[PDB]
């Protein structure tokens, strides 16, 4: 079963294969009072890893690099950061001097520096536009506007009809909005859409926190996003 944030102390860190050459990695953080599970991704590709988002964290980072070793084996070469948050972003440094070359969009690297947070070396060209995607080895990199935050990119795995949303969409048991403070909320069902019309044919569908389930996880996160918009 998927591990959920109750299982999970803050340092340790997760692997969920999902298929042959597919992982989500799970992590938990205290934040605000709470602690919350966080999910990124790991790919196959040849015999190097991509990876997508970090651990939340230097220490977290640190034990996912460690949690890859033990469990898989194969060198992390890549990394995708899918937005400026910390979440995704916090433990760049320590992939960075491990030798993991970290990518994000120019608009991510703009605003995580803005923020103060660790920021990718390398700059993911042809994303700026909604609707755009471009290929990144083993997945397809989307960007479908602004949603949780203006420069959220989802991922998809062809190969295995894995779908990972990021923050952009919401697991089941979350029922009302989360951190928004850099959301676009107007915009946000109809990035949705355009996620939901350029893989129909997703699967299995990841958020960036929590349960993975399907495409019904758009549905889901359209539903809370306007229950927001009108409270
Ligand atoms: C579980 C949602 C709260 N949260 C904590 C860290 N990041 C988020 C988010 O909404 O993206
Ligand atoms: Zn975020
Ligand atoms: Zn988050
Ligand atoms: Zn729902």
């Amino acid at each position: 079963e998927y591990p959920t944030v109750s299982e999970i102390p803050v340092g340790e860190v997760r692997l969920y294969q999902i298929a042959d050459g597919v992982w989500s990695h799970i992590a938990t953080q205290s934040f605000d009072g709470a602690v919350y599970p966080s999910n990124g991704l790991i790919v196959r590709d040849g015999d190097e890893l991509l990876l997508i988002d970090t651990a939340w964290g230097a220490k977290n980072t640190a034990a996912l690099l460690a949690e890859i070793e033990k469990q898989i084996g194969l060198p992390v070469t890549r990394a995708v950061s899918t937005h400026f948050h910390d979440d995704r972003v916090g433990g760049v440094d320590v992939l960075r001097a491990a030798g993991v070359a970290t990518y994000a969009s120019p608009s991510t690297r703009r605003l995580a520096e803005v923020e103060g947070n660790e920021i990718p070396t390398h700059s993911l060209e042809g994303l700026s536009s909604s609707g755009d995607a471009v290929r990144f080895g083993p997945v397809e990199l989307f960007y479908p506007g602004a949603a949780h935050s203006t420069d959220n990119l989802v991922v998809y795995v062809p190969s295995a009809s894995v779908l990972y949303g990021g923050c952009a969409i919401y697991e089941l048991s979350r029922t009302s909005a989360g951190n928004v403070a850099d959301a676009d909320l107007a915009e946000w069902p109809t990035s949705i859409e355009r996620i939901q019309q350029h893989y129909p044919e997703a699967q299995f569908v990841i958020p960036g926190h929590g349960l993975p389930g399907g495409l019904d996880l758009l549905k889901h996160t359209t539903n809370v996003v306007k229950a927001h918009t009108n409270r």
